[PDB]
C-alpha cells in the first residue's frame, strides 16, 4: 500500500497529540508528554483505498530547530492545528505554514486547517474566520475534537485526499 507521512503542528496546547492518539489509538488523553520517539502507524481504508498513516507529532520540538526542520522534510502532508478556544493559537497558523512552505521548499504543500477543541464552551474563533483563512490558503478546513471524536477521521482522510491529488 502507499504509506503517508502526516505531520502534525500547531501552538503549545492546542491538541496536536491528542487528535494523533485519538486517531490511532482511539482513547482521548488527558495530558500527553512528548518524545523524540512520537511516530505512530496504522493501516486504515479511506475511499476504498487501504493505506498506512504514518503521524509524526511535533509536540514539544522548539519553534526553530534541525529536529523540526527534519521532521518536517519527511511529511507529505500537513495538519495545521489550532485550538477554536484560543484566538492566539489561530493568529499563530500564518507561522506554521510559511515554515512548511520553506522546509517543503514549495508553494504548493498538502495541508488541511484544523480547528480542535470544539467541545469548549468558550468559542473565540468563528468556523467562518477559520473557512476564510482556509480559503486564502486554498485548503480545507475541518472542525474536530479529540474528546468527543468529532471530525478527528475527517481531518486526517481530508488530508490524504489532499496528497492523493498532488
Ligand atoms: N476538551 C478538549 N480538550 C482537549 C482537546 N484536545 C486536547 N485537549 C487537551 O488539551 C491539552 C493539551 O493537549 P495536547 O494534545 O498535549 O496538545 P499539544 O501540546 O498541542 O500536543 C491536554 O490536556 C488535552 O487533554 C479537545 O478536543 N477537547
Ligand atoms: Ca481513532
Ligand atoms: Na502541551
Amino acid at each position: 500500500m502507499t504509506e503517508y507521512k502526516l505531520v502534525v503542528v500547531g501552538a503549545g496546547d492546542v491538541g496536536k497529540s491528542a487528535l494523533t492518539i485519538q486517531l490511532i489509538q482511539n482513547h482521548f488523553v488527558d495530558e500527553y508528554d512528548p518524545t523524540i520517539e512520537d511516530s505512530y502507524r496504522k493501516q486504515v481504508v479511506i475511499d476504498g483505498e487501504t493505506c498506512l498513516l504514518d503521524i509524526l507529532d511535533t509536540a514539544g520540538q522548539e519553534e526553530y530547530s534541525a529536529m523540526r526542520d527534519q521532521y518536517m522534510r519527511t511529511g507529505e502532508g500537513f495538519l495545521c492545528v489550532f485550538a477554536i478556544n484560543n484566538t492566539k493559537s489561530f493568529e499563530d497558523i500564518h507561522h506554521y505554514r510559511e515554515q512548511i512552505k520553506r522546509v517543503k521548499d514549495s508553494e504548493d504543500v498538502p495541508m488541511v486547517l484544523v480547528g480542535n477543541k470544539c467541545d469548549l464552551p468558550s468559542r473565540t474563533v468563528d468556523t467562518k474566520q477559520a473557512q476564510d483563512l482556509a480559503r486564502s490558503y486554498g485548503i480545507p478546513f475541518i472542525e474536530t475534537s479529540a474528546k468527543t471524536r468529532q471530525g478527528v477521521d475527517d481531518a486526517f482522510y481530508t488530508l490524504v485526499r489532499e496528497i492523493r491529488k498532488h
